[PDB]
């Protein structure tokens, strides 16, 4: 039963993704293709790293996620391949996933696969890694690839080798850690009390508002469940309720929401309505909070 | 070959329903997992109901269809699972589906797990039910779940207990009939020989207008094949034309067709064009129908 | 353990496709179902010959390829079931897809089924066929197929049952050549040693621009990689630059690049930029090629 | 204390007619320059001349109309003058206008001066003229016409001195009638009983529908006040109701209205609510009347 | 020098405006007309009212307000027209308009014409009147007026009578206090300390936001210029600034500004930026202030 | 007969302008009032400086330039008011308007009164000045003006005074020239032969591309009429045309030309089509130009 979970820029109207699908399916007839998602800004690493990161406790040991934006296509850029370590808990309280106490997944149990162009920055930092591999044989990668679409050829074909049981360090050299192109993460800054940092995303399609200031940043400025909090968003709307579990606590349809999201993180809403969109709020605007 | 079919609000934009799915295949490795939809309005029960009432008929035996929009997540509320009774007949006529005569299905032969918001209200009442139980056990939901995602915790992980064959009965109490939450559903008033209802929906990706109004509203109005309709929507646009099976049947491209949909229920359209979009006509404008 | 490609115009927004898959689990248990897309522009069967002629080299052999609009649902039409006879190589290069040197594949390996109606028309025209049918038999459609919905019931529902091993020659009679409908495609013309077009595509998600100028066209007045040329669009826009592969090649980001796509297709577009979202491009407009 | 009533394409978003104002106060220091419009879709005589044919009965004998659009500007076209016959009634009982029974308006009273591209077709039709010259006299022009603003130079400057007194015959040569450009106007046809037109136009800002049907069209199938009509937009909405006076009428707000507009012609709309607007309505979608 | 002042709900895309002018010089030779202007959302008396009430001041002793939106055109309904009593002081502070003290302005002295729909309502509360006569003598309207047309004939018309020196009480019976026609104005709501109140208009085009809470509202809960205000709008939409004389004083560009606008209302702005179109901000929803 | 000349930035939709208008008439009650423009962009000096730099030569002999975006308004800020001295002649060419060989202004003509916020940057460039003063004096402004709206009362009060011969020395004191506040205006700069500047504007209503491409740069560039000429805009979208004197020069209707505005500028357009709305080119984007 080797799964592969595939994330990528494609998109879902044109049969780009049922390429690299049947391609999977020629290569490891035993495979289950799990689409995580396809409509990922295109060449934002940043934005793709945050659909990647959480997945790995989610699933069945063994899974290889084949995951790439690839604006590097046709260059003499190759694939990174790598298993990680931890495979970490997660969510608003830190805790394995699933039924009861959730599955405890075993240490070294997920490659993944990806243009090494820093999309896996945040999977590095967030669950550390076993070995790391560059893509370069052409057991696992074509020897003709399409210059335009290495996602497929690089991303998609060896994962499916990856799933149907190739050793993993048999697809390349060994990539020191310095080879391994990183992003960099811009840090939540103190500013008196209040904890300054940025709107991550739009929760879609709710209209939720995410930020980067994680519970980590906000229970070490002694910010727990029950307070009071002023959120300013854009630099000009604040906003104000106690930090609580979900929407329906802010009460009545429509009240404002303060909560910690479902990957750990302060964010915003409307209690079953958009905040996002009425107010045409977006990724990348500054927020700040405070007690 | 166990089939979950899975309906939620979570939309395609992010790794939601990989995260769902991922656990589905941990508890229950030899799942088949088989999407509905993804995109439904946010928060709507309705919207939701009707893409799942219809579904039973379409599938094998014992699948468990995940149908989910969670609106009170991280609530005390608690998820509803049942076993319906009639797999129930259904399109323009009243036949069973697939090749030949249409397949059967015995009844008690499929399982819905939701939110119990109200939105099986169709499905119950379509379909009956000879058993239904709060989703309470630690066995099937996690001991300490995630507070904003309860379509995973509450439904997408239930689902695959019941997949893999977990007995329906021990999943928590039995809940009676008052117990399970329902939307009234607004019913086709009538003004003389006028029929009086509602765009039920716009038929995407098409612009077909889908009315409320059902095929047995239309007989014992009198009205068969062939009538001809004089039908207003939103109050002001009317539209003149015999009922007829199918698009084709209006003649020249563009042309108006009043016809039964797929569902049994009265539309209306273009023939081989949209009718919806030039016309910017909305789900839920009052729909009218003279002979 | 075969596999059914899905394409068809029913969009992912309601329930639709989920019907045709249950049937397809239903007939056919061990099938697994990859979805190529369901997004296409309705009714285009232009188009939607786009989405399926590359199909064929990306599947293991014994693929059913069940693709369907059908403005002339509800009609006396019926499907053609058709076996084809060259995989076809294809790409930039033309060669096999896969690691390697590629999955090789033999002749006469897939079928596809579709209205008949000219949305196969592309698939004949580079693949061939060895044998076509008219799918009439009760065994594989049904006695009453519902009016409105013959993609569910004149395609998938007898993909289900080609790809369970019902002999494609039982479908109903053989159809002669000349009752295959077909579209005309607007050829590749020439003006002194240019080649006159149009813009077949915009490649979405991206915005890269796709023109059918063909590379047998282009390697026809003698174009090749590091040619200077001239590509002016929609009449009024000359773009200069080399033939190149892939989009790094054209220096800085946003820069203009002029390349063969992944379909073998003379294409424009920038370097990790848009070129057609900001200039509001669209398929129709003229397109022009010289050195 | 002369008048210009001055109508052009120019805008009002930078200071494009305030340049001709400026010379209309240079050469004419007593004139008073009366706005007509100044919006009016670009190049669109028949548009153009929709805004200027009615205006004579309303504006003191002497005034001169200053109407322009110049697609032809910089070229050797010159503009033409006229003084029109009849001053016409009009409105939908073809009547004076004013107070009491209205300002009687003498004959031979208007000049209007143009390009000589059809702009005047309607108002030589509706008002027959008694003289025509060409504007080419340098007393009444620039000998160097700026060669893209022809409306200032070829118009605005030549109506300021005919206002200030210039004698129109002076202007240049007379025109024999087949110099002056007219374009053709599509007539309403017949057909049984029905009269078959198109939507002349969207009476904004409030989104009435205007037809071509006039009243002598309507007073020729015997149509007046109280006849029960059925009224056809977009070859697939009837519309039926009487034809009333005026929006009120209709009785309820939001009700549809079939009236005479202040020009004459048949129209429709909703009593004090927007019958194009939320419906997307458009100039030149067929019309259709019947009894 | 007589003038009118003139606004409607005509537009500036035809010659509406034109007509009325027309028969406005025809009627009065020595008139100046002067636009207020002419885009108000058409049937809307409320959103008229604040185009009309604070116009005196400004104007030159005789000045005739020619102020109409007419819904009810066609019908029996007929035009009022009154001297206003107080000329009335305004802005910001309270004072009389222009150089120096600004030019005091003689009681009685100013009439408005307009339907009798309440149009007029803040016009008369804001500065009383002196005389009232409904507008029937055909010496001075139509003696058979355009059904549709009524802001012409019924207020274009006799206002430039009324500029000529027609005798006020000449143009109909008198009307009495309760024949006026009135529409509510909603009031400002004590909540707590909080004033409660209503976004009356974006300020158009620069994006501020006005409501109805005026000076005396808040200088009467002892809230004056200095005080730290909180400001919140659409329920959920915090601000919080110092009530400040005007923009530059938010000191960034960008910066939040709570002011009194220039009519004597609560208001709140960017200083050198849109406050509400970035938030889709809009006339009607809710607004809260407090100290 | 004193002419006002008036450009705001108060729109047209309300009575902003018609407050100052009032006051206008006022205080000089023999004024014409002539509308420039209202609509430029909120606060954009760059802009509303090209809507007023070119009037003089076609205004008579002692016109007030009222021109005004007021973002400092409540300030301590005055304004400035400035005789200037050349008239200056225009266009493509460098001639005086008006019919025969144009008419020629005295030097010392015309009174510019403004923000003293760089808004008469290039009038106070292209005109040069006699005399400039600081408008602080109580005969001309208010005592007491309202902090919102100085258009109002800092430049529309004041401009009336002027209009109506009051002497422009005793508004206030003279200001030299570093009082006058300016902003600098970005250079066209050169790469090779090309020479790169700015979209100054994009022409409406026509979609006319304005760049800051002067005749004077283009002569001695060598760049002629005739000139075969690539440009290209926002650095992305070329174009190849011969400089020609208009439009109609392009040919078929759609056809690009290159060509120099009535005001000098090196422009591009389409012929008789809009080149800026389907491309949705934008004001600021590059503008390049080799030949
Ligand atoms: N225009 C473009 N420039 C650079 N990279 C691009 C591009 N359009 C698509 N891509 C990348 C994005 C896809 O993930 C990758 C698959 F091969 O190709
Ligand atoms: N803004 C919101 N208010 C209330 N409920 C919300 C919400 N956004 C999402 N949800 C609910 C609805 C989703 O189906 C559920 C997933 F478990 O979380
Ligand atoms: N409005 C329409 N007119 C003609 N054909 C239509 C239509 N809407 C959908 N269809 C076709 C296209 C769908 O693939 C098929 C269902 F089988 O029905
Ligand atoms: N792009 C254009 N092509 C042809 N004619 C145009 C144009 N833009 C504006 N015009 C015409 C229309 C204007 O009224 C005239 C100026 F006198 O110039
Ligand atoms: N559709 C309409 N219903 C009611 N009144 C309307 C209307 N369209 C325009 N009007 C009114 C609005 C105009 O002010 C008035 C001028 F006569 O006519
Ligand atoms: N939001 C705003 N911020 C700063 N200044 C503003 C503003 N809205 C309007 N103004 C200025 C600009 C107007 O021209 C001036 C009228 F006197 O008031
Ligand atoms: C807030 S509804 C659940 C889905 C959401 N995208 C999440 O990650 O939690
Ligand atoms: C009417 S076209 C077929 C698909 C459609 N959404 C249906 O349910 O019938
Ligand atoms: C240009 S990125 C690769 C996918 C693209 N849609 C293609 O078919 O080539
Ligand atoms: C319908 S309101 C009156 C003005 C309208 N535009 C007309 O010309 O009749
Ligand atoms: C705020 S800028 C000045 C114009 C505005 N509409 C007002 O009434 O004050
Ligand atoms: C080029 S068409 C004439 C009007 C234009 N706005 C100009 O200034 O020239």
């Amino acid at each position: 039963r080797p799964i592969i979970a595939f994330m990528s820029d494609l998109g879902t109207t044109d049969d780009s993704v049922a390429q690299c699908k049947g391609l999977m399916y020629s290569i490891c007839p035993d495979v289950t293709v799990v689409d995580v998602c396809h409509s990922m800004t295109p060449w934002d690493v940043e934005e793709g790293a945050r659909y990647i990161v959480d997945l790995p406790r989610f699933f069945p040991e063994g899974t290889v996620f084949a995951t790439t934006t690839y604006p590097a296509t046709g260059t003499t850029t190759r694939s990174v391949a790598v298993r990680i370590k931890q495979a970490a808990k997660g969510g608003a309280r830190g805790q394995w996933a699933g039924s009861g106490a959730g599955f405890e997944r075993a240490e070294g149990s997920y490659i993944y696969i990806a243009p090494n162009n820093g999309l896996l920055t945040t999977v590095l930092e967030e669950h550390g890694y076993l070995e790391a591999y560059e893509v370069t044989s052409p057991k696992v990668i074509p020897e003709q690839p399409e210059p335009t679409f290495y996602s497929r050829e690089m991303v998609a074909i060896p994962s499916a080798h990856l799933a149907a049981g190739f050793p993993l360090s048999e697809v390349g050299r060994p990539l020191e850690d310095h080879e391994i192109v990183r992003f960099n993460r811009p840090a939540v800054e103190q500013d008196g009390e209040a904890l300054v940092g940025v709107v991550s995303a739009i929760d879609h399609p709710f209209g939720n508002v995410w930020t980067n200031i994680h519970r980590t940043d906000l229970e070490k400025a002694g910010i727990g469940y029950g307070a009071r909090l002023r959120l300013t968003l854009d630099g000009v709307l604040p906003f104000e309720a106690p930090l609580t579990p979900t929407f329906a606590d802010a009460g009545e349809i429509g009240n404002i929401a303060i909560y910690l999201n479902s990957r750990g993180y302060l964010s915003i809403a409307r209690n079953a309505a958009s905040l996002a969109y009425p107010y045409h709020l977006k990724e990348g605007m500054s927020a700040r909070v405070e007690a």
